[PDB]
């Protein structure tokens, strides 16, 4: 497992923890449930990119305390 | 290449070559899929240490013939 962070544009920052090769849906799923939001209204980017259903994090380079980027769409 | 032993506590030793600079979990993938065993399930150790991903041989300094210890999560 590693430990990732998802920052939101108003300073908040949620914790979640995933394998290294599980697709970051699961992930982007469950901040959406977590936090009461659709998937519709927001979007994940890592460094930039943003984030497929079937990236993961060894493949998006991603290590222990990273952070993802959540925005309105 | 380098030979190197892995010992289950059931006492099986399953043989496996690798080179000194490869990484570990080429032989660690290799053993789960012959032996029909999830990643999940178990652990390797050398020497004590735990393995992980990127570690290789000449870094844990394995030798020809060396024994990797396999055990339950």
């Amino acid at each position: 497992h590693i430990n990732l962070k998802v920052a939101g544009q108003d300073g908040s920052v949620v914790q979640f923890k995933i394998k290294r090769h599980t697709p970051l849906s699961k992930l982007m799923k469950a901040y959406c449930e977590r936090q009461g939001l659709s998937m519709r209204q927001i979007r994940f980017r890592f460094d930039g990119q943003p984030i497929n259903e079937t990236d993961t994090p060894a493949q998006l380079e991603m290590e222990d305390e990273d952070t993802i980027d959540v925005f309105q769409q």
